[PDB]
């Protein structure tokens, strides 16, 4: 098994998504899972944001059913500003405002998730979490996939995956994988629309140097709904008892939202003699984001319209069945370049087997903005009393009216105009010096992240080069039996792009995290099992100014402490399982307002397990059976913690086929089934007048052919 390719079972023994170096998992000192590009395949993922729900510490309904970004909430920690922290092959994909892009799982050959601080391998991070995706690879033998769509929502996906060597020996091989993806949003008028396609070319000059070319080509006309519903009319009830359908959708009908993403890049080693390799990451890219959207803000009666006109304009007892909205129409577009070099020294002294890492890291993102804003009463309240029975059962809510957007009155808005610029250059350095069942592993790695950004209207700029520095330690005690106990310590760092009251940009703010557990790594069974628990730490964040003052000032600081636990087996050729547990207690140790309070969206509570089933025998022979279910507890949906979302339990199921029966080996037809009990939840609220429904019950028909 390579950590830059498949897997056997979805028990993945090797990724280097942890040390920068291809290695067991047992030996890794830190908490890291790896989902399959098998597991992946057996639901059926919309994005790598789902495609984790059996994976601990990690919530994926913060933005309920919506699928524009793959924004996740890892340890109770995430990026500051809602932007992603999602790497694609050691390489961070930085985007910025609403540019962040996103990779389809189809072309993925793995998603791995690293829990804890990063920064000492990759630079700036938010504290503890990190996504990195590995594209796919040109295969050893060919590969010729079709595979086809068709689900509820009028979903339709069309795609392939071929792989395959121009010469004999192979020193000549490629990949492409592509789709072309079409459906209809949960809320009402909403559409999706995917067309990607992944050019991948290795060169392998012999057997000691590997170059391959990895590009990524994505357009998306529509990408779905992304507005927010006040507590009122989904968590808590509307003034009459009823609450908001699950499909209803609050902005206008001609709400618009776009992306478009373009990369080249590639990725290569070379293995010069028997203590010297080298291996360089790179890739270039410009994407693109437009929207034309109106979003919601909480009911009247919601604090957040006080200074609304429309809202105060109603019966003082008929505010707080009334919606507040706003808008916004922006048109982004950024580059992003990105290059990692590496040397790896492999050599002893005495019994201690080393494994040194040496390298440097760089990068650089510029975003230019050119946005629109709807403020207060810039657009015409709803009235949500409407939505009652008939919208719910016998039919769902209806598509509202169109909006301006063109006419941008100066009144109710303004303009919004930025250009960050993003700058990152690091080194690095890290010793697996193996002393026998004492695998040992510490590095460190400095850091030059310098920012500026251009305030175009208020013709202004602020910049800051920051210059930061991590260290990691750690250490795995290598049983015979299978077990493999581990500790470490690690840190991480994050900058911010806020300024104070002094017009300056706040100083980053840190990561601390104290980590121990044990791996189950038995190398004659093809099962993993993982347990961890931490004390996780994030310093210096921003908090309400003390003497209130439109500015926030910083000193703030978080706790995050937890236990997870999570497991893949291949307890049979026909028993396959997964499942983890997730125990997270996030809470402010500092902070003028909120204290002690737990982070909103990240619920104490998460669990899930899957099991799959396959006959080889009896006259159910090619016939795979599988279920699964993933557990989110309650979880506080703002701040100050006004209120709770309620926790919920959505079940999995698939049957799968193999339709060799047919004359067709290496083929099937499958039916995947999502939240079974078509169940209605409330993924999430960030606020008050910022909740979203969860994802209701979806039935996807899959038919994958091999040729």
């Amino acid at each position: 098994e390579s950590a830059w390719g498949p897997a056997a079972t979805i028990a993945a023994r090797q990724s280097a998504t942890g040390t920068k170096t291809d290695t067991p998992i047992q030996k890794v000192p830190q908490s890291i899972s790896v989902v399959t590009a098998e597991e992946m395949a057996l639901h059926q993922p919309k994005s790598v944001k789902e495609a984790l729900s059996y994976t601990p510490g990690v919530s994926v309904g913060t933005r309920g059913a919506s699928n524009t970004y793959d924004h996740l909430i890892i340890r109770g920690f995430a990026a500051e500003g809602q932007s992603q922290n999602n790497y694609l092959n050691g390489l961070k994909l930085q985007g910025n405002f609403y540019n962040d892009a996103v990779i389809d799982p189809y072309m993925l050959e793995r998603a791995e998730i690293m829990r804890g601080p990063v920064s000492v391998l990759y630079g700036k991070s938010s504290p503890g979490g990190l996504l990195n995706m590995v594209s796919k690879r040109p295969t050893t033998e060919p590969l010729k996939e079709v595979q086809f769509k068709a689900g509820t929502d009028s979903l339709f996906q069309t795609g392939f995956d071929f792989s395959d060597s121009l010469d004999d020996d192979g020193v000549y091989s490629y990949r492409l994988t592509g789709l072309a993806r079409s459906a209809n949003a949960q809320q009402k008028g909403s559409e999706e629309q995917r067309y990607a396609i992944a050019p991948a070319f290795t060169w392998r000059p012999d057997d000691k140097t590997n170059f391959t070319f990895l590009s990524y080509f994505q357009n998306e006309p529509e990408t779905g709904y992304y507005g927010w519903l006040p507590k009122e009319g989904t968590v808590e009830p509307l003034p009459n008892g009823k609450r908001l359908p699950t499909d209803f959708n609050e902005g206008a009908k001609n709400n618009t939202y776009s992306r478009n993403e373009k990369m080249v890049g590639y990725s290569f080693d070379h293995e010069f003699n028997d203590t010297f390799t080298v291996r360089q990451n790179l890739r270039f890219a410009e994407n693109k984001t437009s929207q034309n959207s109106v979003y919601g803000y909480g009911v009247c009666s919601d604090p957040a319209n006080a200074y609304s006109k429309q809202c105060a304009a109603l019966a003082p007892a008929d505010k707080g069945h009334y919606l507040a909205r706003k808008y916004v129409v922006d048109d982004e577009k950024l580059q992003n370049f990105s290059v990692d070099t590496q040397l790896q020294s492999k050599f002893a002294t005495g019994d201690i087997d080393h494994t040194l890492l040496t390298g440097v890291d760089f990068m650089r993102m510029r975003n230019d903005i050119n946005a629109w804003f709807g403020y207060d009463d810039s657009v015409p309240l709803l009235n949500l009393y409407n939505p009652s029975s008939h919208h719910h059962h016998h039919h769902g809510s209806s598509v509202n009216t169109d909006f301006d957007f063109n006419a941008k009155d100066p009144a109710n808005s303004g303009p919004y105009r930025i250009l960050n610029k993003q700058k990152q250059t690091g080194v690095y350095v890290q010793d697996q010096a193996q002393w026998d069942k004492v695998l040992v592993t510490l590095g460190g790695r400095y850091d030059w992240a310098d920012q500026e950004s251009l305030n175009r209207v208020a013709g202004t700029t602020d910049k800051r080069d920051d210059k930061q520095f991590t260290w990691r330690g750690g250490v795995n005690y290598l049983f015979d039996n299978g077990v493999t106990p581990y500790f470490s310590y690690s840190e991480s760092f994050e900058p911010s792009s806020q300024v104070g009251k002094d017009g300056n940009i706040f100083a980053p703010s840190k990561g601390k995290q104290y980590e121990v557990g044990v791996k189950y790594v038995p190398e004659d069974r093809p099962i993993v099992v993982t347990g961890a628990v931490y004390n996780l730490t994030k310093t210096n964040n921003l908090m309400a100014d003390p003497e209130g003052s439109f500015f926030s000032v910083e000193g703030g600081e978080i706790r995050a402490r937890g236990v997870e636990i999570e497991a893949k087996a291949a307890l049979s050729a026909s028993v396959n399982v997964v499942g983890s547990y997730t125990y997270t207690d996030a809470e402010y140790t500092t902070d003028t307002t909120y204290k002690g309070n737990t982070p909103a969206q990240v619920p104490k509570h998460m669990a899930s397990l899957w099991a799959d089933y396959t006959f080889f025998d009896g006259p159910l022979s090619g016939l795979t059976l599988g279920t699964g279910g993933r557990y989110t507890g309650s979880s506080y949906g703002d701040p100050a913690n006004s209120f709770k979302v309620g926790s919920y339990t959505v079940v999995d199921a698939l049957v799968r086929y193999d339709l060799a029966r047919v004359g067709m080996a290496g083929s099937n037809v499958a039916l995947h089934v999502n939240n079974l009990f078509d169940r209605e939840y409330v993924a999430s609220c960030f606020n008050t007048y910022g909740c979203f429904w969860g994802a209701e019950r979806q039935v996807v028909a899959t038919a994958t052919f091999r040729f």
